[PDB]
């Protein structure tokens, strides 16, 4: 009615084409991985590392299961190299690439029968390459049930993962180096030199490298582990700005003595193409809160309790009876924030009485109008909305911070720019980037467009003196690949979307600082 | 009175020009020699002529020098001495002589006859100091803006002072004639510092022009050539390269009209407003007078475009005409009555609108006044911004705001400003917008005891019109020159009372029409 009806192109725009994945490999001092039939060395330490890496789930105490586990992709020749007693690999979805062998054909080559019924759901053959597997793994019954997809081998498989379109989906490369006294390899693994067309535009950098370890294989073979990740220039934008703000920002102390380092005016860009979701990796982002709050904004809500009831307490300090009163909002029921954010978005200028009254047709519905223009006249330059209403400011628990957004369209993609007057680089900005990335994504799905990019304009960009110590540490971390957002379900109206309708996959942020 | 914004006692001390900008003319041989300490070792009539025309002529055409409008030349006392009394002072120019031994009267007494010193009294002034003191004198009201361009004309000591801070930062151009002198044996030299060296002080001298090798009719067939160097203007380059990127990578788009553009989404540029600098682009003259009249017009919260048209500023005629207004369904508006646009929102945000001449005193939110007050008591407040983008009022506006948001920031007594423009015509709009908001920051600063800092410009739909691509590509050939400056010849009791004539842009030398 006064809600926004999603078109019939809802799911296509954000349908995941290929699932992201990681790569594991052991290599000798020459890049050798095998002679074509087997691995010419025996370092049990690497075997354990491989077992644990591809088996373990990130969550604490979560044991693999059809509901939640990792998958492993391997060339058919690699499947045959594994002794039948060790097949299929336990706790992981075994995926085999074969133009001939079928799923059951693999189940038959196993010793037991009272076992093949257990592995029925643990093995799958794909008549195609890694790409074909990545597409199969991206479908609904594998995503997000499968937490991480690991390419575990086959010279040809590694080779395919290192060329487009697969390399663009490689989140990390775990490479073990074995200083073997022997050199009997004919199948290798090499990462294209930077700048080369073979590199694709990716620059692999070391996140970690172990000390030189000595194997207990009887030969004291020397080896070491190493982790490579694709340079995330977008997150680097953010780290660079924080660092600049800390090293050259103006120093100020407010009426309480609260210190800040700041600059005025900055801009960042983030891609939202192909399901990409710019959730910073150097410090985990409270995605569940971001999502619940945005949906909350879009519905034009003003009652913070709906948030705190879901475990999202970001608005508690500003919706308390105490804070409301310090604002002169003595008559607002507690947690009633007044005509903030979402209300102005959907009912700009309308008079406010109390949260959750019906406001149909009151004020200007900026979001609805932009939905219409985006669909009929995409070149329009008036497609923006604001929560900055000087007339209503006094009635707000707080004045809007991210206060303006403008949309733009080119090549069938929706782009958005956010204007933020005050930016806490440490605790706010990452949250804000997430919030508006999602907004652009949702608006794109509601207008038959595809997610383009988020442009973030910052006014007062700052770092609180306190946060300086923590931030300097976070700045040492090399950013990781960004995660992806998928929709497990769609809705008839934009206002009916729920946090559970969507899921962030392949998000592997660094631990707390 | 209370509806207006009263200027403080510091209104003039803050935008007060400390030093006047200048240019430098010099003739050096191939080893950087300029003289033996007493005179110039060579005789090249053509250079003497170049010097004469360059320092005497005023910009434009058929404008002869006059006491109320001419250039000035600054020279050391030894250079003044080297000129034969029969040529002193240099006609058509204010001759400024640096000296700690001779007064202005002593300079006059040193002239040949009385008929010469009597007439030539308003053409000579001696300053008891160096080039810097001279530039400060020149910055005073009786010399600025009356003096169009200041030229440093010599004395090794003077050239040296012009090439080191604080003076080099005010050096807008270097006109250097190189004499290919057969034999050279000077004792006084000159030489510009290379890019990247400390002595250059971050300045990257660019060669705007260089003549072909010329032969002097001095009798010795002496070879010589001319050069004009300019301090690289990175700021204007932000704009040129953005235009160039739009043309090469921009997406094609069309207006409701059907007119095509090339555009990119989201960009940002910065401009310093320190020491009276005003970012008026040089690769294409900007209509300053219209910029100023309109900006003041916004500040008063005006909505009647005829106030501008009656001042030879017709930038609003096309959108305030009976025809355009009817096309917008605003038939109850008298012609040129734009509706609650721009300034109306700035000073009376949210106020109901009827007609441009109704009394709106105290109606709606006066965002400008509120910001001026926070700026003077709580400078680090992070909510200092105003907006003309009022969803409620849009339908009643001739057209929705382009530059729709502005936020201020303070640091070290300096005022910075951030403009947010949703749509940006790079060719004809953007240069104008940068100028107006640079002006705004300066006026707000003057109104709050602050000094102009920086202007940050955020661009939304940044585009170049199809019918401008070619002419723009051309403009892109030009190497931008140094920006001009802004000075106020007088002040006002209230912000709303300032007039375009209260201020003047000086040392603005844009390239001629493409
Ligand atoms: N050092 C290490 O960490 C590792 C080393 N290895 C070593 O690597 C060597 C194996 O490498 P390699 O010969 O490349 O073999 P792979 O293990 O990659 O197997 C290749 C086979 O996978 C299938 N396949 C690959 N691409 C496709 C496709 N696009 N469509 C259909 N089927 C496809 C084919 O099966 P089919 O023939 O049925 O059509 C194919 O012949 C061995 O020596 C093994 O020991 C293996 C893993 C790890
Ligand atoms: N090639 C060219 O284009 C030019 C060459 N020349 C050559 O340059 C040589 C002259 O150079 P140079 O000896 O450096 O002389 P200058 O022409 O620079 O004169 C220096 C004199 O100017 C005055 N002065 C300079 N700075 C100050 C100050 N800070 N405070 C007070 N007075 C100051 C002093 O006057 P006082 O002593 O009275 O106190 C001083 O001795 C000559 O040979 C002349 O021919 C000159 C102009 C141009
Ligand atoms: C593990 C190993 C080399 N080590 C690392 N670091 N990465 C891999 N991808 N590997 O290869 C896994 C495929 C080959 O697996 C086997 C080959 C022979 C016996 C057994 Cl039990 C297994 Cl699992
Ligand atoms: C002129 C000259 C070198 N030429 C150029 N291009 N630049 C200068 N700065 N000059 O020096 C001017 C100071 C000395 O001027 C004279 C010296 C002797 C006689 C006469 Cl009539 C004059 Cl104006
Ligand atoms: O979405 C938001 C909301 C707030 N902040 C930060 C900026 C400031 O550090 C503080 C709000 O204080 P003021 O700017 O209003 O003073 O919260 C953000 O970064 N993002
Ligand atoms: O201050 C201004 C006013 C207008 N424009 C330009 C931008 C657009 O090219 C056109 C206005 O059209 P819309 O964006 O409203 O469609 O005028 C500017 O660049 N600056």
């Amino acid at each position: 009615l006064f809600k926004i009806r999603m078109p019939e192109t809802v799911a296509e725009g954000t349908r995941l084409a290929l699932r992201a994945f990681s790569l594991v490999v052991a290599v000798d001092e020459h890049g050798g991985i095998g002679d074509g039939r087997s691995i010419p060395w025996n370092v049990p330490e690497d075997m354990k590392f491989f077992r644990d890496l591809t088996t373990k789930l990130r969550g604490k105490n979560v044991k693999p299961s059809p509901a939640k586990r990792n998958a492993v992709v391997m060339g058919r020749k690699t499947w045959d190299s594994i002794p039948p007693k060790f097949r299929p690999l336990p706790g992981r979805l075994n995926v085999v690439l074969s133009s001939t062998l079928t799923t059951q054909h693999l189940l038959d080559g196993l010793p037991d029968e009272e076992k093949r019924n257990l592995h029925a759901d643990s093995i799958v053959a794909v008549n195609g390459g890694l790409e074909q597997a990545l597409r199969l793994l991206a479908s609904p019954n594998y995503t997000p049930s499968i937490e991480t997809v690991y390419c575990i081998g086959g010279g040809s498989v590694y080779a395919e993962a290192l060329r487009p379109p697969c390399v663009h989906l490689l989140q990390a490369i775990y490479r073990t180096t074995i200083r073997a006294s022997e050199s009997s390899c004919s199948v290798f693994f090499r990462v294209p030199e930077s700048g080369t067309e073979a590199a694709a535009g990716i620059e692999w950098q070391r996140e970690t490298i172990s000390e030189e370890l000595t194997s207990a294989n009887g030969n004291e073979t020397k080896y070491y582990f190493e982790k490579l990740i694709p340079r995330n220039r977008e997150e680097e934008q953010y780290l660079s700005l924080v660092d600049r703000i800390i090293r050259e920002g103006n120093v100020k102390h407010d009426r309480t003595g609260v210190g800040t380092l700041s600059i005025f005016g900055a801009q960042m860009r983030f891609s939202l193409r192909n399901n990409r979701l710019p959730l910073l990796t150097t410090k985990r982002v409270f995605w569940r809160g971001v999502c619940e709050e945005l949906l909350w904004f879009l519905r034009g809500e003003t009652y913070a309790k709906k948030l705190s009831d879901k475990g999202v307490h970001i608005w508690d300090d500003n919706g308390s009876r105490a804070f409301l009163d310090s604002r002169g909002l003595t008559e607002y029921e507690e947690m009633d924030l007044g005509p903030v954010y979402g209300f102005q978005w959907r009912h700009f200028g309308a008079a406010y009485t109390h949260h959750d009254a019906n406001y149909d047709g009151q004020g200007v519905d900026q979001i609805k109008a932009i939905v219409e223009t985006l669909k009929t006249n995409p070149d329009d330059r008036r497609m923006l909305f604001t929560a900055w209403n000087p007339s209503a400011l006094p009635r707000m628990a707080l004045p809007p911070c991210h206060l303006l957004a403008q949309f733009y369209v080119s090549n069938g993609e929706l782009s958005c720019m956010l204007y933020q007057r005050s930016c806490d680089m440490g605790l706010g900005v990452p949250f804000n980037i997430a919030s508006y990335a999602l907004l652009t994504i949702l608006i794109a799905k509601a207008t038959g467009l595809r997610p383009g990019e988020l442009v973030h304009t910052l006014g007062d960009a700052h770092v609180y003196s306190n946060h300086v110590e923590p931030c300097n540490e976070q700045l040492k971390r090399v950013p990781r690949a960004f995660p992806y957002l998928v929709f497990r379900r769609e809705r008839e109206f934009l206002e009916d979307y729920e946090e559970g309708d969507m899921e962030v996959i392949d998000y592997a942020p660094y631990p707390p600082i």
